[PDB]
């Protein structure tokens, strides 16, 4: 690989911390795929990585998964057995299943640092990255009250070179009508290929969550082979299973 | 032969001073209110107060029905009226703000234009009887459109549909609606019956089928018809408004 | 009274409830003296106070003060032991004790009905009105995201023609620049005499909001006698010592 | 040091040869307005160079006789002096922009001219700019001009494609609507770019006393010249650059 010892001697020469990751072969190409092998772009992006990372020791320090074990129990997030037509690997996050009495937004966005750990280490999810799609249905102002300024910018950055991973579409069903509205006011106002990436279904999201994956949605969305039971219980085995791992990457 | 409440109106409207000018107060011309509150006299009385209040709080809108002034709109394709009445006898109309031109025509103009209509349609007794339905396609919508609808025209609009007007309205139909008119419509919502709430339909940009529900075989081949074109109803519509431009004077101040 | 005979015949007239509220003269005195002994006026305020009751009984059915005690230890509202040179009643309201994760708008609502109820009952109260003054300092997203138009609807009834108290003033300080868009586009909707007795202070209020109430105004907004803390002390202990009225007039 | 491993990437990217000269000078634009950061700088060279090929239209001509007629209105002046941090400041008035006359287009090739001319300045590289814009008479034919289209190319010549640091945005008189979405966008913003940003309404003469002492004209709180005065300086001064404006145009 173009740059694979290359970027090693920019790692070297800077001081970055050899603990809680290692910083390997496995580790390094991570970032050079996640922008087509620019080197100039994997460097920025792995300085944001840690940059990200030192600014947020609340997020970023513990991937141990035991703490937020109720939220996948309570079955608010499932991956696809399949990958897209695109290959790229797809997530699915259930408002609904969300509690804010019990969990708070960041314990909720650990199990996304979680699962992009997990998944980031698939070769083919570096090269094709992830669809995210978010079903808003039993959305609450508690929900809301919990979604400071604050972590609205970690979900900026995290989903733009902050991490090791393209983002290449976030679906939004059954969302209120609010995120609707102002989403259409910020909308003209991002740039072409961004807002190629963002979708926002509705009530009535059947037909057009169909035309972007056909054959592996699950039931509840118009698949006809599995239900997000399925898969969330899949994925809550398979991230219970990898804790050790999860672990020896923590802090 | 007696029309319910028809005499005691007479003499209402008598006793209150309604203005003679310039619509006369013909039999026909009560029986407007009457019909459109299906012969309750009191509830006629209150929406004929009401359209003479709004009237002279307008007169901005309410004085010049006259079409010249608002020609341009017409040509330019702004609306037209089905040839067909609806399944409830309904009269139909479709306006299009994508051939409103906000740099030439304000919203007062605009405004000008159903009042146009409406002054010549409730002369029809099945009208009075059965109502109207109106069709927005806010296909080509625009900020510069949004900054003619002022707090102001808001309330005008508001006023007008509320109990001033002697028309039914039976029901609303918005196509191709920006995300925006749906948040507009959530703080309108208390303000409403469930009534009224039920007859307010916002279809989106995918509005051929459900709109097909509400007006099968009547609809110009642009909305899922097959038998004429918005442009021939525009055309006939234009047509009759610049044939009635006699009696639009004679009821205009 | 001038119409006294006659509300009390039309009240018999039209079946208007006779519980929990008794419809005593004072009570009607109440619909009478709010509209100047105009019988019309007080009649509709009359009907649109029942209708209004009825419309939202998770407000108007329950006016015991201890649901809302909490509210009233944390400093959210008092009442200065002064009229204002009119002889209107003057209510404090403080946001930035209204804890929005704890208590809802509706009782934050109930706040504002159980001291209407209280203070409606002085004579002079009923001749000369109150005016409310709303400290918005500490405003957030939080208080906002409880503010429904359902919410927004029940204000300005209560406000206009549906509570047979004059509404004097409303004066608002510390309020965000927002709230004057706001404003704008409510105008149209209220009439020249309502919108007279809407006053926006801003950051800057003391020397304004002294023009308005000289004299008699706590320490914190530029008084010199006594203190926020006081009267919120002061009417907390006068809302539960009538505790018992309160819910002798509640369903 | 920096200015070594600069120009060779300038020479292995093929960035464009003309019309400015890639001189030792050009090239210390860039070095100065990111603190001498290699990566930073070459960054913002690319999105330079990458924003005058998307935006032709107002890149390409920086001749100022199509704009005299602002200049002349009174839109923009430059302060004769540099304030205590060393950075030129810019004042831009709403009132004099006609946009009946003028695209918002006409009046981004102002600034765009303006800041062509100050950062050939050593003191301006290094000390930044600030801007003063007063929107008393903004009209809505104003609102109109500032599609999304102009908002983007706005905050990249803010951020990371002009070599010139911003290090201040002050509004004075300006209309409610600014604030009240502003302040929707202030919780977003870091720390240090929210304290770059300044409303200070209709009652700013104190205020802009403070970041700018015995250097603001008449108009504003100073005492020594009026607007007047320095929007001619800075026409004439703007008139008597026109060559040199050329020189760095694209032909016609
Ligand atoms: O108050 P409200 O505006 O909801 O009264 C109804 C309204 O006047 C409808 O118009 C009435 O229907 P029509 O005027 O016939 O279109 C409605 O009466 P109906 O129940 O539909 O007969 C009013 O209740
Ligand atoms: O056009 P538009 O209707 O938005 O202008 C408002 C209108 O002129 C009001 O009348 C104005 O309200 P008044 O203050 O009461 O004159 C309104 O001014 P405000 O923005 O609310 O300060 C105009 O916006
Ligand atoms: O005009 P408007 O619709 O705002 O009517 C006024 C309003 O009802 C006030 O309440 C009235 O004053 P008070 O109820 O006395 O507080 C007001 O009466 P005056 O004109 O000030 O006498 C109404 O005009
Ligand atoms: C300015 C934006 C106004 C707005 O969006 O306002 C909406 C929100 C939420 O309000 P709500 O009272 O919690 O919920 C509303 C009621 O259930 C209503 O009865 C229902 O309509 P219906 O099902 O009876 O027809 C509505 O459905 P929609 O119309 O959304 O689909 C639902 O929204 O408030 C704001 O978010 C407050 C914070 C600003
Ligand atoms: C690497 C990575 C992370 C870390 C990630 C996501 C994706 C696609 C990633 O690739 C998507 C979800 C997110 C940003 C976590 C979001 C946490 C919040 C608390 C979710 C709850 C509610 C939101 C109001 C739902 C809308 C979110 C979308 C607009 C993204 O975490
Ligand atoms: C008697 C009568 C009148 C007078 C009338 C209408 C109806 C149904 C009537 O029966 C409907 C249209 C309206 C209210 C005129 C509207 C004029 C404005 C300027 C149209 C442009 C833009 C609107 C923001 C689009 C949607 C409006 C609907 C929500 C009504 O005038
Ligand atoms: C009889 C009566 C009631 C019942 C009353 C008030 C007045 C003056 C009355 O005379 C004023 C306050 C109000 C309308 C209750 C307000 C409840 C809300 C939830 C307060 C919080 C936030 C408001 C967005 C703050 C601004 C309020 C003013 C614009 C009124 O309750
Ligand atoms: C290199 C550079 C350029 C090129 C520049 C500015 C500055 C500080 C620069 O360093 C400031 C102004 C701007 C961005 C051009 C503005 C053009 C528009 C049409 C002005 C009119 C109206 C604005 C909506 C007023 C407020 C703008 C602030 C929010 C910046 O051009």
């Amino acid at each position: 690989q173009p740059g694979l010892a290359e970027l090693r001697r920019r790692v070297q020469e800077a001081g970055v911390p050899q603990t809680p990751q290692p910083l390997t072969d496995a580790f390094l190409l991570r970032f050079l795929r996640a922008r087509d092998f620019d080197l100039d772009l994997a460097w920025r992006l792995m300085k944001n990585y840690y940059k990200w990372r030192a600014e947020c020791p609340e997020l970023s320090a513990d991937l141990r998964p035991r703490s937020i074990l109720g939220l996948l129990k309570a079955g608010y997030h499932g991956v696809l057995r399949s990958r897209d037509s695109t290959g790229s690997r797809v997530l699915i996050y259930r408002i609904a299943y969300w509690d804010p009495k019990v969990f708070t937004a960041y314990d909720v966005f650990r199990v996304s640092l979680i699962t992009s750990e997990l998944i980031v280490q698939e070769v083919e999810t570096q090269r094709n990255g992830v669809k995210a799609i978010f079903d808003l249905e039993g959305w609450q102002v508690s929900h809301a009250f919990q979604i400071t300024p604050s972590v609205a910018k970690k979900i900026a950055a995290v989903l733009t070179d902050s991490f090791p991973l393209k983002v290449r579409g976030i679906h939004l069903i059954n969302e209120p009508v609010i995120f609707h509205a102002v989403f259409s006011m910020i909308k003209p106002f991002l740039t072409e290929k961004i807002k190629d990436r963002i979708h926002l279904h509705g009530n009535n999201y059947k037909s057009s969550m169909l035309q972007h994956f056909p054959d592996i949605l699950p039931r509840e969305y118009g698949g006809k082979e599995f239900s997000m039971e399925d898969i969330c219980q899949e994925w809550t085995n398979f991230i219970m299973k990898s804790e050790d791992y999860l672990s020896s990457i923590s802090e």
